[PDB]
């Protein structure tokens, strides 16, 4: 017995559902096996780490070109199966395009019937044609630019946005628009080394969730995608934002109905190592979803003229965005702005109520012990977007049965000056205001808007 008197937290899991290997040429793949949703689609993407930013001035638009070249004509199809392929391979509800581009990615993407072993290997060959031997000629490229419609899609959905031109400024993205037309005429011999050098297997990962057999896929799979060949001398391009200004700002745009001023803080993401970090994480979200959450409840108390609210937050670019968003008539502006700002300054001051936040946590509990009953319930699409999300933008996946643990133990630890701390702390960073005006409407002069708010917030 040591004489003395009165004298760590667990690693994180990887999701071990989460089955992944590599290939000797570097080609990586996830599966997710889904025994519990056993009649449903079956989810293929193939991620490829190309997109604009690897483009040099004479290669505008090559990466979105590409997979347009993969629905014109595909080595292993006569058109009537390459055909009969994408006719069974759209998922019933959340749609996906064909291929996805982007800064730094390009994206493909398939959804099969269940059941259907032969649209697997069909979707396999198709797939694998695109990787390794995409059919590039004047042909095909002459018939990709002579469709009547853009099957290729991009991320961002839209480009053109004035508010994404305004966070574009200063960033590495300028000049690399995902979706941009290619000059003609195409070089069709430039754009073949262009897909020869980006194309490599060490630049592509290819997950699959859905009821497989993931001894056979995994099989199926190797054979696929072994004979890739090519590395990358250089890692891949990431796509990084400069900071949100400070300053605010009106933004025209054509397809508003009507004002949505923005209150938005972006700060750079740090993705989530250990416990401690996600506990840290998980404080900061409620607090986000806290606020809301009571501003929401004042509105339905209280109504405010012509006011819709909206929140959300997303990690991109390797920063973390989280908005308010206020949409009003420019008539009923100052006014609804100001509903929202005294909500700000009294949450900042003094937080929660001890029966608000009790209301939350029972809440927060509440869907805690519904984990296991949502995840029977999700569409293998769902459990697939969550993946990516994960993987692109860095937000942990771990497992389950670990989640649900450390997930009890921070509700059962915080307290109402922990909650109400993070509170003060989050609003206590001047927000930046962001005013979307429709078309024709007369410029709102935002300084004084800013200076109004400025009133509520001292
Ligand atoms: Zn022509
Ligand atoms: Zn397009
Ligand atoms: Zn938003
Ligand atoms: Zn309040
Ligand atoms: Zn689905
Ligand atoms: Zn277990």
């Amino acid at each position: 017995l040591m004489v003395g008197g009165l004298l760590q937290a667990e690693a994180l899991q990887p999701d071990p559902a989460w089955q992944q290997g590599k290939l000797d040429n570097g080609f990586s793949w996830q599966l997710l096996a889904t025994p519990q949703r056993p009649s449903d689609r079956i989810e293929l993407r193939l991620i490829v780490n190309t997109g604009s930013l690897s483009e040099n001035t004479q290669e505008v638009g090559f990466a979105h070109l590409l997979p347009r070249l993969a629905l014109m004509s595909s080595a292993s199809f006569t058109p009537a199966q390459l055909q009969s392929l994408w006719q069974q391979g759209i998922d019933n509800e959340r749609p996906l395009p064909p291929a996805i581009t982007s800064y730094d990615f390009t994206l493909y993407s398939l959804s099969l019937p269940n059941n259907r072993p032969d649209l697997l290997k069909d979707a396999l060959a198709w797939l694998s044609d695109t990787a390794g031997n995409l059919a590039v000629s004047e042909q095909t490229v002459n018939a990709a630019l002579n469709t009547a419609t853009d099957p290729i899609a991009t991320f961002p959905q839209n480009i053109q946005e004035p508010w994404w031109r305004y966070r574009l400024k200063g960033s590495s993205l300028i000049g690399h628009d995902p979706g941009q037309p290619v000059t003609q005429p195409v070089d069709v011999e430039k754009l073949k080394q262009f897909y020869q050098q980006w194309y490599t297997p060490d630049a592509m990962t290819l997950y699959v969730v859905g009821n497989v057999d993931s001894r056979s896929i995994a099989a199926q799979i190797s054979k696929a995608f072994s004979e890739l060949k090519g590395k990358r001398t250089a890692p891949a391009a990431v796509a990084t934002l400069a900071p949100l200004p400070p300053e605010p700002v009106s933004l025209m745009n054509e397809q508003a109905a009507q004002d949505t001023l923005s209150l938005m803080w972006d700060t750079p993401w740090h993705p989530i190592q250990d416990s401690m970090a996600l506990s840290r994480y998980w404080r900061s979200d409620l607090a986000r979803e806290a606020l809301f959450w009571h501003i929401k409840q004042v509105l339905e108390k209280n109504n405010q003229k012509n006011l819709k609210l909206g929140f959300d937050c997303r990690v991109q670019y390797q920063r973390a965005q989280c908005a308010i968003h206020l949409n009003t008539p420019v008539e009923n502006l100052t006014a609804n702005m100001t509903f929202v700002a005294r909500e700000l300054a009294a949450l900042r001051a003094n937080g929660l109520s001890q029966a608000e936040f009790d209301a939350l946590m029972t809440q927060k509990n509440d869907q805690l012990s519904k984990l296991f009953a949502t995840y029977a319930r999700t569409d293998t699409d769902i459990l697939m977007s969550q993946r990516l999300r994960s993987q692109q933008s860095g937000v942990v996946d771990i497992a389950p049965e670990q989640y649900q643990k450390l997930r009890q133990a921070f509700l059962s630890g915080l307290t109402l000056a922990e909650l109400n701390r993070e509170l003060k702390q989050q609003l206590s960073q001047d927000t930046t205001l962001v005013l979307m005006q429709p078309k024709g409407e007369p410029e709102v002069n935002v300084k004084a808007l800013q200076e109004i708010y400025n009133g509520i917030m001292a």
